[PDB]
């Protein structure tokens, strides 16, 4: 299993993304992200840019297609991804906002970043935890 941290820092993204299962991906997280989906069951775990928020995670189930983008794509996006949503919500979590802040060897998270094994299976389980509390 591979984990990638998606930050979404628009409100529209995540919720048609929530009701159509499709991402656009990043030009320059795209050929990591295909070469995964090719490899591993590839995950990406959903976090709002401003606050950390968890917003859910769900696997990719279907390789980097640049004519099948979301409306809110732009010229950044190389083309999207069918995906199959695990888990939904909108929650904060210090302990999951703890693990992003630290994502990137130390430094804060950035959009379309692979992440470690043990960050991915642990933010699948704080995000299963949290919502399993509130």
């Amino acid at each position: 299993s591979r984990y990638f941290i998606m930050l979404c820092d628009n409100e529209t993204a995540i919720a048609h993304a929530k009701k159509t299962s499709i991402w656009a991906v990043k030009k320059d997280s795209s050929k990591r992200i295909s070469d995964a989906y090719k490899k591993a069951s590839v995950y990406f775990i959903f976090v709002a840019q401003q606050t950390y928020n968890a917003l859910g995670y769900a696997q990719v189930v279907s390789d980097l297609n640049s004519t099948e983008l979301p409306f809110w794509s732009d010229s950044s996006h190389a083309g999207g991804v069918r995906i199959k949503w695990i888990k939904t919500c909108n929650l904060f979590s210090a302990e999951i906002s703890e693990i992003v802040s630290h994502m990137d060897h130390g430094s804060e998270a950035r959009d379309g970043m692979e992440m470690m094994y043990d960050e991915g299976s642990r933010l699948c389980t704080l995000i299963n935890y949290a919502i399993m509390k509130r």
